[PDB]
């Protein structure tokens, strides 16, 4: 949060060019001055700018083409000079005339033995969004981003090597797939593939990875780049037989599976959040293959988890509602009508010929909260502990919630061993956390799909935006009944005695789920009609209909996200379960290889009608 | 709203002409009756008009330029005259034909020596709503607004100086600025500029100020036209180094910050409630502006002022429940079950050692409704005191509140002190008005703030437009049912015995938070079934459920006023903070000059992406 540090050194290049003559005289075409500068005064030929740079660039950046030319014939040496502060490092002079795009200096520049393996490292050129820029580190790739393909054909002839990574990793062909102008560098990707004489012996440079693990066609699936990602396809496809309108396709399909060791394409692009990269799964090749793996190999495998679930919690409910008790004894009621306990629960009844069912019924509910620890924290130790924190979007908060359920089974296992009193008090934890977890097969349903997705939605973002401001006039006016009824007999009027009922019997007014303080036999306090009036006007009146005015308005502006969610949620579910099912079930999907004379790579098809 | 007597002289002035031959002579072209109106008659040469015009003014009204010829050379004295009613005063002869915008009659008057410095006031001219028109004073200015730019060059040859400003007090360039033709009188700006040889040694002729006290520069600010506003700023930013598509900019920001003794621009755009000119703040120099104010120097003070208002609220509320009380004695219970009171409150009981921290209790809550008033009383001495219904839209009620909680305070110190009875009625208002004045610190948070300013355009506006007919209804039906329990004992059915609770329990009935008066063991009269079934499809069924169509309507229809709302909310927080707080915090914004060859103003710069 310092680019105030970066903005003095911009303004700081201005006040350094307004002292030096020549600088000036590079500013501008003051070529006038050139032929005096240099011939009458003595040894300003290396002094430097503010960010330590030559005259020759300066000419450079103001595309002053008279003025550069009459400086390298002044002291050919200058072009060997790169600058060398820390925003900008090691840019020599052919990097600044590439940028601009539109030049004959190169032809100029490069005639003087210039270098073309210059290192343009620097803090201003690395990929961030306090750069408004990204493009790489070679002047290959210089020309490659500004798109000015005439410098491409008369740089590569001087030596320029493509297969030339950087500090971050990435290549020239991934350069072109991170851009903002999509529509044409598309057209700029067939030339910088065209010039690639031999393979190497090796992989035939579009297969090459950086530091981070990509190939150019996966980095187009984690960025989103639709129409990149269509002419990719084009080199991975042949078609097979055209029959008139009829016409039938073979896709590739040996990346964009999860058939592997390692990560996969529909692998990340559910862990990646850009909004934009989840509009792959609608072109054709991705489509196809998670449709033909979701009505078949993963539906009926996703319902058998679900019966299994749901004829887990019957059992435990089962469980729940028969815990032993029995009458009070030895702790008969001292306090006279304010306390109502008459059970103080067992502790060592477990030897009664009835019980020996509820025996079978713990043991069945205990041994799944340890195969539910057991397959679910084992993925925060070999995964990072912050992607609890980072598939929250998508199918998140339920892995939340189904660690929480299996931690509060535990607990009351504990407490019933060692035998303690209070029990009660996370056992019911366990019974909400329990059936609002059954929520989770709700996104295999279509027609409750669109439903889950959406109150994922609401309950945080709107409501979260009102729990505030209901949780500030309730604050409020509930410590102004707990003043005026500090004169009351509780006989009457029992909803305000204690500061925290009274805090909680004005939360529960607010909703309209009492009635509300009236006795009618006896009067009221005259300020209680009024403050309480001014309440009504704005509990149920105001601020309680302010909601369905946003459910209202939320509900049609996220209308198509919310039927987009529930795709990529499908995938989330197809992806995890491939992971973590044995090989013997899930056969991978498509026709295989190694006998029709094609390769071991494994195949799908599709056919479509061209529609003319 | 005497606008009948402008309605009077406008069809008295055809009347006058239909009187005298020569007047219609001079409304056509009747050059034959010219000839000989003035060889043969006498004395009619002088004669006026309704509102005091000569023919002269008829034949140049009505763009005769034959008749207007004949006339001049018949007596070369006419052109001198003006006009003299109070409507159009002085109003002279070139005034007319220049409106006209098309004549080569200003060449043949301004010939026989007329005069350009002509004052025109009058009533018809000032600006008002009353007017449809605002065209300044001189006739410089006259040709400046119905852009006859040919006039122009014609009408400075002669004598037309520039700087001459008018009985409001603005000049020729502000009079550019004021026009709904906005787009093509930009064009006209580069040329009154131009014309400008010399600077007089003072002021350029683009900071002149108006009795009102405004440049030019500023008054595109107040009105809000923004077309204008773009052309302006383009002689005060200047380019930098542009590389390639991406550029950097360095913006001048002398006058768009409020660094200074006096008025800035962003004071002067708040104060203003022009719709059309809260969209200056989404251009290129202030947008910058206000969110680097924002990000850093503004939201950390925001938010310590956040947690000092919470905690004390908080010591005040916890110093309100423990109020010191007694058993009621002395006091012993007269009526029989129609007074519930039991503590009457202590006067004199601050000796006891528990209540010695309570007295630190007072004494917070009490040194801060000082400092309430002397922070707030202080802005309507030195502003007006119509201020606090003048920012009432953006940032005002909580203005109000605010010295309401402050004034309630300081009344329970009164009366504590006095030993007074009656001592929870303000007591209660002072704890509605702490706890519900925290509201005014959701403005700060994103995400909580187009729900704030959603609610002051609901409890103005739409609960107002229903709470009418909501006090309709009820104040009529409760009256019908205290008339239908005369006849009923209040043993039973005890929601109506006195016309002050029957007006009470209607109100409290009509949004369904009583259940309903039934009993069920004894009968009911039977009026009463049907006029209390005639309620409920009115109070429940038609009358309440149209908020939610009104929410429902509104809330979709003010979504985009909702988030620009939000935007001028918190440059109004930007601007107060800044002129209160001390100049050790709140560094300016920008880099300052003379340091770098610049000069006194402190500059700001800002870079983005060409797009190409
Ligand atoms: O004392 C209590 C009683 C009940 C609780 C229950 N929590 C835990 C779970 N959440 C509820 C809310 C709605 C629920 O469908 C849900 C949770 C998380 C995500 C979703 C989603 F919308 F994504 F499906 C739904 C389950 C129970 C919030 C309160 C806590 N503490
Ligand atoms: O090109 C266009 C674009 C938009 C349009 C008009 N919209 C905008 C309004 N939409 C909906 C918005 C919400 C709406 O259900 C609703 C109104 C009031 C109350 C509710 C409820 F209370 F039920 F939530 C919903 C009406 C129209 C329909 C299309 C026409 N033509
Ligand atoms: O006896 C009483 C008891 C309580 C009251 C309360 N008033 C005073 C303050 N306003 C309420 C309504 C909602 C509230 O957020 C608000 C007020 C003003 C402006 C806004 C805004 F929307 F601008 F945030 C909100 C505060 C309490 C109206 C009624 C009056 N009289
Ligand atoms: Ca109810």
């Amino acid at each position: 949060s310092w680019a105030q540090s970066r903005d003095e050194q911009n303004l700081l290049q201005q006040k350094r060019i307004w002292e030096s003559p020549l600088l000036l005289a590079a500013k501008d075409n003051d070529v006038q001055a050139l032929n005096k500068l240099l011939k009458y005064e003595d040894c300003k030929v290396h002094q430097r700018g503010a960010m330590g740079e030559t005259a020759l660039h300066i000419a450079a950046l103001y595309d002053n083409l008279e003025a550069a030319m009459v400086l390298m014939e002044a002291a050919p040496e200058l072009v060997f000079e790169p600058m060398t502060s820390e925003l900008y490092e090691g840019q020599t002079a052919l990097h600044i005339a590439v940028v601009n795009q539109n030049m004959n200096l190169v032809r100029a520049l490069l005639a003087r033995r210039a270098s073309v393996s210059a290192r343009a490292t620097g803090t201003a050129f690395r990929r961030s969004p306090c750069n408004l820029i990204y493009f790489g580190e070679h002047p290959l790739s210089f020309a490659a981003c500004v798109n000015s393909e005439e410098i491409v054909r008369l740089l590569i002839e001087h030596g320029a090597d493509i297969r030339a990574q950087d500090s971050l990793g990435n290549t020239v062909l991934h350069i072109l797939i991170l851009q903002p102008n999509k529509t044409f560098a598309c057209q700029m990707y067939n030339l910088l593939l065209s010039y690639d004489r031999h393979g190497d012996h090796l992989q035939p440079l579009d297969l090459v990875p950086n530091h981070q693990g990509l190939t150019p066609f996966k980095l187009a699936g984690v960025e989103g780049n639709t129409v990149m990602f269509q002419h990719l396809m084009q080199k991975r496809k042949h078609t097979q037989w055209t029959y008139g309108p009829l016409t039938s396709t073979l896709y590739d399909l040996t990346e964009i599976d999860s058939s592997g060791d390692e990560q996969s394409l529909l692998e990340l692009i559910i862990t990646t959040k850009k909004r934009e990269a989840r509009q792959i799964l609608d072109q054709t090749p991705v489509k196809e293959l998670v449709s033909l793996k979701w009505k078949r190999y993963g539906r009926p495998y996703f319902c058998m988890l679900g019966a299994i679930y749901l004829l887990y919690i019957i059992c435990f409910t089962m469980c729940c509602i028969y815990r032993p008790l029995k009458p009070r004894t030895n702790n008969r009621t001292s306090p006279r009508d304010n306390t109502l306990l008459q059970q103080k629960l067992l502790q060592e009844a477990y030897m009664t010929p009835k019980d020996d069912i509820r025996l079978v019924g713990e043991l069945v509910t205990v041994i799944g909260a340890i195969i539910i620890l057991l397959v679910e924290v084992p993925d925060i130790f070999r995964m990072g502990v912050t992607r609890f924190f980072g598939q929250t979007i998508l199918g998140g908060p339920f892995h939340v919630l189904i660690i929480t359920y299996a931690f509060m089974v535990l607990v009351t296992m504990v407490m019933r061993l060692i035998s303690a009193s209070g029990e009660v008090v996370p056992m019911s934890f366990a019974l909400v956390l329990g059936w609002c977890n059954v929520m989770y097969f709700a996104r295999g349903f279509q027609m409750l799909g669109p439903f889950t997705i959406m109150i994922q939605k609401m309950i945080f973002g709107d409501l979260m935006r009102f729990c505030w401001l209901m949780a500030v006039v309730i604050l409020g006016f509930a410590s102004a009944f707990y003043i005026i009824f500090q004169t009351e007999d509780p006989e009457e009027l029992g909803h305000f005695y204690d500061y925290p009922m009274a805090l909680f019997s004005t939360f529960e007014l607010f909703l309209t789920i009492i009635d509300g303080p009236a006795n009618y036999n006896v009067d009221l306090p005259f300020m209680y009609s009024i403050t309480y009036a001014a309440f009504a006007i704005i509990a149920t009146l105001l601020m309680l209909n302010l909601l369905i005015a946003m459910m209202g308005d939320t509900h049609w502006r996220v209308a198509h996200e919310r039927d987009e969610l529930w795709r990529a949620q499908i995938v989330a579910t197809t992806v995890m379960l491939e992971r973590k099912l044995p090989r013997c079930l899930w056969p991978r999907s498509g026709i295989c290889g190694r006998e029709y004379g094609l390769g071991d790579r494994w195949f799908l098809r599709v056919e479509d009608r061209q529609d003319l």
